[PDB]
């Protein structure tokens, strides 16, 4: 018949069909026709009623097959099995508590058929945090496996491969143990059989959800198990990849996140026996499976572990965790304002122990080191706490979050300067200041992101710290805007946080504008009551539909009388038009404004 | 009969724990109540079984009376303590300093200093006047001196203490000692301000001697009429808030004369100015403005030296700790920042503060943790400096260098084991912040002086803590031990441990014990044996003694001094 183009697999496990209503939802409003995309649910061999239900459910979509399979423990049988069975062009594997947005079928696939892509790595978004593959995400890329390996981080399974290409190459997940990091293994292998692979970085394809259920199980917390995971990862590497610059990039990788990750903060959140456990493992692989040369690729306070890794001196790696704790840098907002269509920010920030007193460096002779004690300091190669050729290497960068969506941006067009400060004797402070404007409809790409709450973050990286927190401000800022057809707040949120608010998600616009009382006009021919708003910055013409309530002064149980509304955006200025029209009315009357949801507290009163 | 202690008697035994644990001869004090009741007192020699205040205030026979109320504690020595210092200077009323569980300061500038004869300072003397104060009795009954009957009104504390210092009342400050601990566990708006009328209306009849009822009126219209108009306007709906605004709006006009405002700060001018006109639109804009203004102070440098903890703090004017409070520089002038729309409303002068740039104010504090008194940190010094950051803006910066002696706060035999905690106080421009001293970075300093083990910490809120007597902390794990330097002698069986980094001063002897397990067999007995903590000649070290059973091989020691085991890993071959 009609060729697929995407086979969705979706392993299940006592799944109740109330558990699946968010993916269902999320794509049967997929733009692309469903007669060109398939779902395939694999059961891993329920005990419960679940499965029944499930094929019942399949029976009324023509796209939809399911199968269940022995109990294997897992759900990398399941993937295998339904990718067998699989029939579109390219697979996605798609968990059951994940959703995906409403164009990625139709530009992952137009992506991937105009490119002959093997992978298209799309733009993943996660509940939590401030951005996901920042630096892989970056731009769109249709040749992005020359750049090497590295195009397919973050290694999660939520991309599109296509499906003639992994059978191939007999490229599937292990079934036969339960392995950390399967994802890394199966991404890895579709590189080295010289997959092409294209990242689509300009629209979120694939939400991949915290659900706030913790995996429990003896499995990922065994220590032994742990480590025993992390050998036969980087022997992985060692065996299958062989080109020299792709070893290497996941050797650095691998080794700078989960080995030398252990020798900071872990240290001080765990006991000296579980400390005594993965340290000594850790020396062990860095002995044995980590060339010496590998360390070369590290930022200076990385190559101080990895040496002191090196030499089993858990002691200093003890103390420069405390040293180390809270380095942090929060960036203030020092103006804010809107310009003509856009929202206008000014940021400073500067090198902290959690935003309060300064982090400094400090002047030797000519070299600007590591503030350190001289045990420590005695005790290493002199370069690696020698931060002079590192000086120049600092970014401050602004990025947003939709509050609603969780995808997160870079804010491009920026201009950012971060200076080194003598604060005072021989000590130095890292500071940085930084100007940018937001124009919201560079995010607004499903219709849904036009009524949104937008937060607001920066990025500080320098010293081999990076920083990706809120933007935040201490006095209360409330400003407002009407800005060709949107309402726009820009505020300090209930966490003390910068927000911008476009549709009234969150706040009243004439309630945060004010109300010029005194300038209500009443036109009795026409029924027309116009509210001129106080405070607010118009640019273009605006026309939101609304409606006011009106009941009248003094009669306590009095019943309310509903007519339309306008916010009115013309000439630079602001108004609501409360369109009485028709309506017989006498006396005074209390009026309450109700714009996209949201009432205004104004005590508002007129007189017909 | 030295003090009678009256009780408002409600459903006891809670009561009569610290009333028990005075220091006062308990024949020399009774107690007021006014079935179970009748089988209470008749076993206890000393008891007897606003209305029933006055009652109890006519039928007692001690020259002195305290007001008790329910869970309200009672310190040690304060019988004692109170009464020597009323009789010796024949005071009619002692206002003891008084400790609140939550806070900073209480009384920070009424209980700064002893005074035997604080009448001569004005009705000042009496604040903060709460009902926790001794009066004596035969001034009671002289001047008829009772609590208001007939009706539940608010602040009937101040009325009392007002009645007395009218009647030319002698009193005296005692504040090198917490006597009185309040734990303290009208909200129809008609009714409050009914009651902020009835008390400004007792000042202006009653109070007779001009210094007096200026301090007062200002005192009071500062504090309640003014207090509604910064962040109380933020907290509250439009209906509460224009109640209480134009009950305010009268009282202001009906009640307070213009020169009360000539008292006021710049911003407290500004709120009165503002409230007679009415303009409550201005008023929220301004509390708008001022939201979020404090000075937090952070921890430059802390170490000890000889027998003291020495601190070098810094602080700025900020919002919330975020970015800088500034102010304005136009002409000559340092201005408050505000809108014109409101700078053209205000007389020009009342956002002006050149003539308070000299006034601003930098000391640090204490308070113990479990006593929950507070102290002032004596003999310190600081520096306030109004700095160009940029353009015509200027922030307001301090610096300030103090140190801790901990035996000037050693009162009971509870406060030898406590914690304490720091905390910095910042006036200027109007504005008062009493914050916790912080710190960002971890900071873990150990000392050993006079016998008493000092630990100087940033705790889990990022506050400084300091713990005396191992009350939260083990002071042989923050210090460190080198196990590369341990020192066994099995023939007089004693293990000497060493500290590695530790400020030793004196001579130290605590008793304590550790415990013993052998490396590799885990389920063995533990095996308890004594130890002592050893500190001399800027050296401390911990010596186990373990010469009642035989062993030989691999065991782990864990310490125990002063019942905090660390955490060393300390293994004896
Ligand atoms: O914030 P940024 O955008 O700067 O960086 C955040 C990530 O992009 C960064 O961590 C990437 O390097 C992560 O990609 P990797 O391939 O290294 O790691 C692969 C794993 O995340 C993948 O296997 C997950 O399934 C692991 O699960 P969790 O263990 O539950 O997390
Ligand atoms: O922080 P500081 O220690 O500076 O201030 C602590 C107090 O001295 C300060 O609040 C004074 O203004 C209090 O003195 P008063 O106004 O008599 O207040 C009387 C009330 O305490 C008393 O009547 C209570 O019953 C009212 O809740
Ligand atoms: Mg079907
Ligand atoms: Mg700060
Ligand atoms: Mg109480």
């Amino acid at each position: 018949k009609k060729d697929i183009k995407i086979s969705v697999v979706v392993p299940t496990y006592n799944t109740e069909l109330e558990g699946l209503k968010n993916l269902m939802a999320s794509i049967d409003k997929q733009t692309m026709n469903p007669d060109e995309y398939e779902l395939v649910f694999v059961d891993d061999g329920s005990t419960t009623d679940t499965y029944e239900r499930l094929q019942e459910f399949a029976e009324t979509r023509p796209n939809m097959t399911v199968k269940q399979i022995e109990n294997s423990g897992w759900g990398s049988r399941p993937r295998n099995i339904a990718t067998k069975m699989a029939k579109g062009e390219y697979i996605l594997y798609l968990d059951h508590d994940d959703t995906v947005f409403p164009e990625t079928f139709e530009r992952v696939y137009n992506f991937g058929k105009e490119n002959n892509l093997d992978v298209v790595s799309g733009k993943e978004v996660r509940t939590n945090g401030w951005s996901w593959g920042w630096k892989q995400f970056s731009e769109n890329n249709p040749h992005a496996e020359e750049m090497g390996i590295e195009c397919l981080l973050p290694m999660t399974p939520h991309k599109f491969y296509k499906r003639e290409f992994l059978l191939e190459n007999d490229i599937t997940f292990d079934d036969g143990a339960r392995v950390l990091w399967e994802d890394v293994y199966f991404n890895s292998k579709a590189f080295i059989h010289g997959a092409k692979v294209g990242i689509l970085a300009d629209y979120p394809t694939y939400y991949w959800i915290a659900t706030g259920a913790n995996n429990s199980s003896s499995f990922g917390r065994d220590p032994h198990e742990k480590w025993n995971q992390i050998n036969k990862l980087f022997n992985f590497f060692k065996d299958n990849i062989k080109e020299q610059r792709d070893l290497d990039f996941m050797l650095t990788h691998w080794y700078r996140s989960r080995v030398l990750g252990i020798l900071g903060q872990w240290l001080l959140k765990n006991n000296n026996e579980r400390i005594d456990i993965e340290f000594n493992y850790a020396k062990k692989l860095a002995e044995e499976l980590i060339p010496a040369y590998i360390s070369e690729n590290l930022d200076k306070n990385n190559q101080v572990k990895d040496y002191l890794l090196r030499q089993g001196d858990l002691d200093s790696l003890k103390k420069l965790a405390q040293i180390d704790a809270g380095i942090t840098a929060l960036s203030y907002v020092e103006d804010a304002y809107f310009k003509e269509d856009k929202l206008f920010f000014k940021t400073s920030t500067k090198m902290t122990y959690e935003d309060k007193e300064d982090f400094f460096i400090e002047k030797t002779a000519d070299r600007m080191e590591r503030i350190l004690p001289e045990e420590i300091k005695s005790k290493l190669p002199k370069e690696f706490f020698d931060y002079s050729d590192d000086l120049a290497e600092f970014t401050y960068e602004p990025s947003i979050k939709g509050r609603n969506s969780r995808a997160t941006w870079k804010i491009d067009g920026s201009t950012s300067n971060v200076e080194v400060v003598n604060k005072k004797a021989n000590l130095y402070k890292i500071e940085g200041e930084m100007s940018f404007s937001v124009q919201i409809n560079d995010y607004i790409l499903d219709a849904a992101d036009k009524k949104q709450p937008w937060d607001i973050a920066t990025r500080f990286t320098g010293l081999g710290y990076t920083s990706h927190r809120a933007l935040t401000i201490g006095k209360i800022l409330i400003k407002t805007a009407l800005i060709n057809n949107k309402t726009m707040i820009v505020y300090k949120n209930a966490s003390g946080l910068i927000s911008l608010d476009v549709g009234s998600s969150v706040r009243s616009i004439v309630e945060d504008s004010g109300v010029k009382r005194e300038q209500i006009l009443i036109d009795k021919t026409s029924g027309k009551v116009t509210i001129p708003l106080n405070e607010i910055h118009v640019f273009g013409e605006s026309l939101i539909e609304g409606n006011a309530e009106l009941k009248p002064v003094g009669i306590s149980d009095a019943d309310p009388i509903n007519v339309k509304a306008k916010l009115i955006g013309e000439a630079n200025k602001a108004r609501v038009e409360v369109l009485l029209g028709d309506e017989k009315l006498s006396g005074e009357y209390h009026l309450v404004t109700n714009i996209q949801g949201k009432k205004d507290k104004q005590q508002i009163k007129i007189t017909l």
